[PDB]
RNA sequence: GUUAAGUCUGGUUUCCCUCCAGGGUAUCUAAGCUUUGAAAAAAA
């Protein structure tokens, strides 16, 4: 509330807020703050009455209203703002698509279905995750791509940055009943936005988020990769960088696997190096398990790649669905991996 | 007093190894291949 005002009323409401806790009660802090409502309606005169009566309770009251029954009290210009975004970004996700050889299905900007070649789903969806929150480096059709915002060439437009959004990919063989794929590309991501829940930070500590999942799926793996990994998804202009930075680390890993630095057996001798990896509590140590692993099988031994130490301890929730989910995100980056790799041959 | 005659014996005992060191270090698998080809919808 406070942050969406700009002037002295930044300093006006920030006052009125938690009037119910301050030592000062409802309708009681309502003549407590009025000092900078009656010191300023003496600044600039015109209107006939500068006897308030009524503005700072209605007002309070109002918030009130929005607190206690905690919402925001949705307005036609609210829906309206969330709907223009949702076009727009409707029509840059669109524009992200073509971008690559995706063949568009249905984009309805909040949904979409397209049909992308397995080699640039990755980049598609850090793409469009990004995207879909306004995040990037290019003028996509015609418009710029700021934080949080679209500028078609001069004018900065609103999109949507706390908005989380799902994906789900299924490496389909072409001569699969396109009804079989269709069906489990809704249900996998329908019932994995509900079944999955995932270690998020959240002020220091940790609780269970459950949205914002990329799952894919082979003939018979599975695997899911959060997209946040924080909570709300966005507040500051670096969180921007955070947002899908799981699969960022899987793209810059997939780079070195077929360039010829480190071999595929990466995703073979994982097995041998996943229990102590899971069971390792401790940032270095795990650290130390994680390099261990890669320079084991490393074709240069050289290659320095500094897996993150916040990708360590982020665990996966599976309750009451007969799926087989890794419940650590290494086992998850490794799978997809796999999977990818298993639609190559 | 005189003479004359020499005879016996020809290496014994003890100690014969004691103590420490009884393996140390490096390498502990590596690189490949991770499914392929036939059968996807059949007659009553």
């Amino acid at each position: 509330l406070v942050n969406a005002g700009s002037g002295s009323i930044v300093d006006y409401v920030k006052t009125v807020l938690k009037c119910i806790r301050e030592n000062l009660n409802k309708c009681s802090c309502a003549e407590k703050i009025y000092s900078n409502e009656v010191a300023k309606v003496m600044f600039r005169v015109n209107v006939e009455k500068a006897n308030v009566e009524e503005e700072v309770k209605n007002s309070l009251e109002y918030f009130e209203t929005i607190l206690n029954e905690g919402r925001i009290i949705v307005t036609p210009a609210w829906h309206v703002s969330i709907s223009s975004a949702l076009n727009r970004g409707l029509l840059v996700e669109l524009e992200l698509v073509n971008k690559h050889k995706g063949f568009v299905i249905y984009a309805g900007g909040d949904d979409l279905l397209a049909m992308l070649p397995v080699d640039e789903v990755l980049d598609f969806i850090k793409e469009s995750r990004r995207a879909f929150a306004g995040f990037g480096t290019e003028k996509l059709g015609n418009m710029c791509l700021e934080n949080g915002f679209v500028r078609i060439n001069n004018a900065y437009y609103p999109s949507l940055p706390i908005v989380g959004r799902s994906y789900s990919v299924i490496i389909a063989h072409y001569a699969d009943p396109l009804f079989f794929v269709i069906n489990d590309s809704y249900n996998l991501l329908e019932e994995g936005k509900e079944i999955i829940r995932y270690r998020v930070m959240y002020n220091g500590e940790y609780k269970d988020a459950k949205k914002d999942v990329a799952i894919f799926r082979y003939q018979g793996l599975t695997s899911v990769i959060p997209l946040s990994l924080k909570r709300p998804i966005v507040s500051s202009v670096s969180d921007f960088n955070e947002i899908a930075s799981i699969i960022d680390v899987i793209l810059e890993l997939k780079k070195r696997i077929d360039e010829g630095r480190i071999s595929v057996s990466l995703l073979y001798d994982y097995e041998k190096y996943k229990h102590l990896i899971v069971a390792s509590d401790e940032k270095y140590l795990t650290e130390f398990l994680v390099k261990d692993w890669i320079k084991r099988n490393s074709l240069r031994k050289h290659v320095e790649f500094t897996i993150d130490e916040k990708l360590y301890g982020v665990r996966l929730t599976i309750e009451n669905y007969p799926i087989k989910i890794p419940n650590d995100l290494i086992s998850n980056i490794v799978y997809t991996l796999r999977i990818i790799y298993g639609g190559e041959k």
